């Protein structure tokens, strides 16, 4: 860990962070749909937070909890969302099931910890939201569930920006086995590969690309829908689409291509709730050890003498630098603010907030 500079100063009057604020709204969202706040210069309590949101288990990966209080850090990202009852192994750091999979991925080469808590059930609302655009270019709107529903994806699809899921009409016409739906496409986009072949006594037996459907595909490569793992910071890509339901069968170029609600396969959903509280996952990222100005005020912090007359490593008001520290009487301190910039923009001189001396800083 980098350590903490020899003459370390934070900036005084700094906002609180209101994590527990954040963490505590009403409006959970699932993890399909994960919400993210960084919360940076600003002073937070892990001891205060760790009891105004009820917690059920806190601990941290490469990383000392207990070296928490007391720290500055340059950022502390926060990732939340409710967590189904049936998935919660899921959250096992490195776990391969489906939350990671096609949610939420932990990072698990960050400093980060893993905070388990929960809201009173008759408060909460579960937001569930869906995060692709091509699924929402093509039909997804919204999911029809109970209160207290958490969806969850468990296979994800990727496709490009030409992607349509409707067979062109054009094709469909002339079919006369296993005729698939058809609509127009946008412009720019490529209807669905489809084939018509003789078989048997079939004169005219149609087949298109994703069958069964993605999750289930006979032939991956013919399918556009691509299937995709969550990365660190990402979200799902997308529900697999059922293409024999997109379209209308006998869709002429006067409909536009657009997918039935059920035709969103590979997902599914179960409560948060348990002892009539709604069970939540965040994650805490700790950006910069030792650095900036995102600092825990569970301790006192006993300010230490600015090092005068010596080469010194400083951090002050988040500024970093070293230097030679000399105490000027004030009138040789050029400046109303408590750091003093050369020409160059490099800090030439310091005000102590805690005693009001005046220092020149030299290089070494
Ligand atoms: O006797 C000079 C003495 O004063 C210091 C501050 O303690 O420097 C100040 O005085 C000089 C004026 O002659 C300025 O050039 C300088 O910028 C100002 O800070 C010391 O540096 C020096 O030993
Ligand atoms: C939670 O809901 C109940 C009933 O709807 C209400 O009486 C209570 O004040 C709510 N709690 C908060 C913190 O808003
Ligand atoms: C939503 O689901 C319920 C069943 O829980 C059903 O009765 C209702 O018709 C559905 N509404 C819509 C708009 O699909
Ligand atoms: C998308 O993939 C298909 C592969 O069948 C290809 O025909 C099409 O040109 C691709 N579009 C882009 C923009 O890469
Ligand atoms: C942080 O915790 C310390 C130690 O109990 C306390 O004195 C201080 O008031 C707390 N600050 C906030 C903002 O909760
Ligand atoms: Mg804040
Ligand atoms: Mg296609
Ligand atoms: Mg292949
Ligand atoms: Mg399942
Ligand atoms: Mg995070
Ligand atoms: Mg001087």
């Amino acid at each position: 860990v980098k350590p903490v500079a020899t003459v370390h100063r934070r900036i005084p009057d700094l906002p609180d962070c209101d994590i527990d604020k954040w963490l505590n709204n009403f409006n959970v969202p699932s993890p399909l749909n994960w919400e993210r706040k960084i919360f940076s210069n600003c002073n937070f309590n892990l001891s205060t937070l760790l009891r105004l949101v009820h917690t059920d288990s806190f601990s941290c990966n490469n990383f000392d909890e207990s070296k928490i209080y007391g720290s500055c850090f340059k950022s502390i990202v926060l990732d939340k969302f409710a967590i189904p009852n049936s998935r919660r192994s899921d959250l096992q750091l490195g776990s391969s099931g489906f939350l990671q999979s096609s949610n939420y991925k932990i990072d698990t080469t960050s400093s980060s910890c893993q905070l388990y808590y929960s809201l009173p059930a008759i408060n909460v609302t579960i937001n569930n939201y869906n995060p692709s655009s091509w699924n929402r270019r093509y039909g997804f709107n919204n999911f029809n569930l109970s209160s207290h529903s958490v969806v969850y994806s468990r296979y994800c699809f990727s496709v490009n920006n030409t992607f349509c899921p409707c067979a062109k009409p054009s094709f469909a016409s002339s079919c006369k086995s296993h005729k698939p739906p058809s609509a127009s496409c946008p412009i720019g986009t490529n209807y669905r590969s489809c084939e018509s072949t003789t078989v048997l006594d079939h004169t005219d037996w149609c087949r298109c690309s994703c069958l069964p459907d993605p999750i289930t595909a006979y032939d991956p490569r013919s399918c556009s829908q691509k299937k995709s793992l969550v990365g660190v910071g990402e979200h799902c890509a997308g529900f697999g689409v059922d293409e024999e339901k997109c379209g209308v069968l006998d869709g002429s170029y006067n409909v536009s291509c657009l997918c039935s609600t059920d035709a969103f396969l590979g997902w599914s959903y179960d409560t948060c709730v348990s002892n009539n509280r709604c069970n939540i996952f965040s994650n805490f990222i700790l950006n910069g050890i030792n650095s900036g100005t995102t600092c825990s005020n569970d301790l006192l912090q006993p300010n230490t003498e600015v090092f005068t007359d010596v080469c010194v490593d400083y951090d002050l008001y988040g500024i970093t630098g070293q230097g030679i520290f000399k105490e000027v009487s004030a009138v040789y301190y050029n400046s109303w603010q408590n750091l003093l910039y050369d020409s160059n923009g490099n800090i030439i001189g310091f005000k102590d907030f805690v005693t009001n001396k005046t220092y020149n800083i030299f290089p070494c």
